[PDB]
């Protein structure tokens, strides 16, 4: 039996944060910590107070189905953060609550979210991490809530999501009579795009990018227009740019991860695999832990066609510094 | 062995119906043939005259080589119009005037013509990532390129085969293809069934299955240059067309009163709805693309099949398989007559 869920956080309201987040990265874990509520959920069929979280639906993800039932249950739309763990089975992530004008955005891209009955959940609470041990009801969600402080501890309230997409499927260069530069996806190259929509939407993006050969552009191209996010075309993150000036693709690419942390907005961008491995070149060294530095890698079966790695940043003195990395694959 | 290529035609500069082609059905079928003009090639190899054609390339339909040969050979793009034959003959025969069956152990070469129009270079621009790449031939290939009058045609045609799909030609402009216009029905690609999607009957979408099945229909629907795009506002029929709206960036108009419920509620507000798309076809002859829900189009047959030009073709508009299955199209060929549009060519289009 899978199920998926998560612990949902924001900054308290009056806070210093609050009032201006920026400020948090210059803050101690402590500091952060202290500043920070969590939600949870009851159920008045065993009167427990515990997660959000929910069984998965026939052929649907576990990060698909952690966003869907967060939003039935608590009521909030929210974005998947880092992922905490598993429990023997659950998965759970930590997450973000996103404007409703955001998950207006989202309807087709991510489905239909129904609210729970009141027989299901009769009350929904903001409570901070120390409340949260005292009033959980069983200590499964009290170890995942220990995992939790062990991600902020290590930066991840104050981490932003960026989003590397490989274009689908697309034509050989064998038989495609046309410019590389007009190469386009596959029919099952547009099948595994539109059904990444899904488990891209689980991450709220609301900034696109992408190269602007049409084999990348075709690749989000949907999830655009449902979002009615228009794609800003990257012209130095074509292969032939990043063969002849890959510094200049480094800058490119370093510019959104800047705007990323800036607007704290989950940024995607459809790029090549070559460029996808200069970028890599230079991230690698600086993820918090070698696990995932092995991970990184812009090849199958790492980073298969038409599949991405959701990436959460913070900046550091050396450069943007990956603490959490997960693979995200279509259907 | 397979090849495609066709007819290509205009009406003569300065003549009556050039000068205004909206009165072209106000003139006799000869007076229409009169003032056509054929697009031939000269091939030097053969040093000889004939229609353009050519062979399929992998995995292409023959109506899609149909208008890259033309469009490699001719030099002009171009919108298939109504069908015209197939033929077959032995590969030898090819320089001979007279072309002549043979025995079962021959190669034989099979090829599918159709009539077409040129379409504008702005048009043929829009449709560039649909329809794919077309090239020019090398002069080693074609080296002229002429457009005379239908007896001229008949008269410099090299091989007896391309005179007697000239002879089809005039068949299907005495009987009005001339003035016809194109109206090309699609039906949404597979779609989440109703008992799984747990959203509205409005916002079921289609599934990745049924978007590459509507992604590879692209490049066919191309070969009729659509201009104009008209769809049940439900999502499983937008999403049917949103690919090719965004390459040729026609917008995709949403016409409310062809949805299922509206169908069921009010079926005459539904054909006067569908009837306005193709009176804006008929009277800017372009080529309007229209998805739609399947019981609706079957409401739209039972007024259509007995308005067909003939039996045959009335027989075939059926809105189910294997007659026209999910996420396939049908290509019509419309002429308005007196008691209602009269269907005069039907062309089964699906992907692959």
């Amino acid at each position: 039996l899978e199920a998926a869920g998560g612990i949902v956080w924001r900054w308290k309201a009056g806070s210093d944060i609050a009032n201006d987040p920026a400020i948090a990265s210059s803050k101690s874990a402590q500091e952060q910590l202290d500043s920070i509520e969590v939600c949870i959920v009851h159920r008045p069929k065993y009167d427990d107070w515990s997660w959000p979280k929910g069984k998965l639906e026939q052929n649907e993800t576990h990060r698909h189905a952690a966003v869907r039932e967060i939003g039935e249950e608590t009521g909030s739309p929210v974005k998947l953060g880092p992922y905490l763990c598993e429990v023997e089975h659950t998965l759970y992530w930590m997450a973000q609550p996103i404007s409703a004008d955001d998950a207006e955005h989202l309807l087709d891209a991510f489905g239909p979210v129904h609210r729970a009955d009141v027989g299901e959940i009769n009350d929904i609470v903001w409570v901070s991490v120390r409340e949260a041990r005292k009033i959980l009801s069983h200590s499964t969600d009290k170890d995942t809530l220990a995992v939790f402080v062990d991600r902020v501890q290590e930066g991840a309230a104050t981490a932003q999501n960026l989003l590397i997409v490989r274009h689908a499927k697309a034509e050989s260069r064998k038989s495609w009579k046309g410019t590389d530069a007009n190469r386009p996806i596959t029919p099952k190259g547009a099948a595994m795009a539109f059904a990444l929509n899904r488990e891209l939407a689980c991450f709220n993006p609301t900034r696109l990018a992408t190269s602007p050969w049409l084999r990348c552009q075709e690749t989000l191209q949907v999830l655009s227009w449902q979002t009615e996010r228009p794609m800003e075309h990257i012209n130095t993150l074509t292969e032939d740019a990043f063969a002849e000036h890959p510094a200049v693709s480094w800058l490119a690419f370093r510019e959104q991860i800047t705007q990323t942390l800036n607007s704290r907005e989950t940024t995607a961008i459809c790029m090549h695999r070559p460029v996808i491995g200069g970028m890599y070149d230079h991230l690698r060294g600086l993820c918090a832990r070698k696990q995932l530095a092995k991970q990184l890698i812009a090849k199958s079966p790492y980073m298969p066609t038409g599949t991405a790695m959701s990436l959460f940043i913070i900046d550091t003195p050396q450069g943007p510094s990956i603490i959490d990395i997960q693979k995200v694959s279509p259907i």
